[PDB]
């Protein structure tokens, strides 16, 4: 039972239930278009994988379908963001999409309005670098994205939902407290960086929407994903 | 000289800082609301001079600052005023109004309904108005931060933080109880900063003659040293 986990068993849960690195491909390449297919078709491949992790973060399993498929329509591309900065923390002035996909502002460039978003990207992988971000912290802050980006905009049921994920929330905030304790921080030092970790959650939420508005301009087919293929996806048998 | 302040000099410097509640003067709901907004802005420049720290950055770092945040604060000051009026917002003490008022301009029901739930949070978390000027002054310094300058920024920050926890420890919560408040506060953050976007779109599908205040203007505002 999520409420029942001590800090320890939260950071475990959330490091083994972390997906893959994804590829592209992989052809003895470069792209014009081509870019944005390639891009398209990595996180549309991620999306899966972001499901199957979804139902494996403490909590997440014990909403209603509906409201699992909520907080996913309002998540998935900062979940996607914030893994893509991670992934890129290592490489400065670079976004790795994947191990083969690693581009930096100038190949931005090539899409019609990706350039702002792209620094915006390349900023806060910056910030990571700034603050030595954690694996652990980060599996914290990417639970966090998927369980209050969308708890603001979901009758009885309802209410014992939002209850539940603001007591998840609390276990995971004692969760980054405890990590930050046992690598030896002060107190002072605990809150302030808990408060720095969470207000980079502010500028995700920022380049979230603005990637948004960008793929709803290029006037695509298929932007988000629907509720029947969320669904689907978490509407396992 | 502000890095200096003790956390109880920062809350009464704060307060100290808060704008007035201004009336509405009387296509009309929304003319009403952008008069209203104009006539805020001035005010959101005399205050942010007053957050501790502020005017130690640069003019051009000022003003960047303010472009990023000048929407999400006249936000998080609507939730504010609305706290004691459920259901609805009160953008004027002359103008509340119910979701069903919001209906009537094109767009805007979903970025209402969002800061009612907004000011729905604020009444259950009990928000003090301690707090709410602690946040409001986080908005202004975070959201375009994005070399000097951002350390001081950072350090600022991190005292409004250490002013966050004594007001909590002050009001008898213990440690973890004041974590937890601290991380539901700024998770809220999150919540502000996706109505400003959201209500940015919204502003701009509207196609009226003008929708950010300008770099000069914001300049202008913030009266340089001559
Ligand atoms: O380029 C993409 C991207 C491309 C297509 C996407 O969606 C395709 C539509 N697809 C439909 C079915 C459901 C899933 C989405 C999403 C992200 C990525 C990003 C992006 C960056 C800047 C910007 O302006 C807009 C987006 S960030 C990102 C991280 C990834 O791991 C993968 C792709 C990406
Ligand atoms: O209606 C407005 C509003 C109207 C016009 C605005 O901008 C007018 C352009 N003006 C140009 C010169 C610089 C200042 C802005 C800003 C907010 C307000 C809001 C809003 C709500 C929902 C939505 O979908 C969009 C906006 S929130 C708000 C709080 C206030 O204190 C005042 C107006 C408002």
């Amino acid at each position: 039972l999520a409420l029942s986990l001590t800090a320890d068993q939260m950071v475990s849960a959330l490091l083994d239930a972390e997906p893959p690195i994804l590829y592209s491909e992989y052809d003895p390449r470069p792209f014009s278009a081509s870019m944005m297919g390639l891009l398209t078709n990595l996180a549309d491949r991620e999306l899966v994988h972001m499901i199957n992790w979804a139902k494996r973060v403490p909590g997440f399993v014990d909403l209603t379908l509906h409201d699992q498929v909520h907080l996913l329509e309002c998540a998935w591309l900062e979940i996607l963001m914030i893994g893509l900065v991670w992934r890129s923390m290592e490489h400065p002035g670079k976004l790795l999409f994947a191990p083969n996909l690693l581009l930096d502002r100038n190949q931005g460039k090539c899409v019609e309005g990706m350039v702002e978003i792209f620094d915006m990207l390349l900023a806060t992988s910056s910030r990571f670098r700034m603050m030595n971000l954690q694996g652990e912290e980060f599996v914290c802050l990417k639970s966090i994205i998927l369980l209050n980006s969308g708890v603001y905009t979901f009758t009885l049921k309802s209410l014992e939902e939002k209850d539940h994920i603001h007591r998840v929330l609390d276990k995971i905030t004692d969760t980054l407290i405890h990590l930050m304790a046992k690598a030896g921080l002060t107190l002072q030092q605990q809150h302030q960086r808990l408060a720095q970790l969470l207000l980079i959650l502010s500028h995700i939420r920022h380049m979230s929407n603005k990637g948004m508005e960008h793929l709803y301009s290029m006037k695509c087919k298929n932007v988000v994903p629907s509720y029947d293929l969320l669904l689907e996806m978490l509407d396992a048998h």
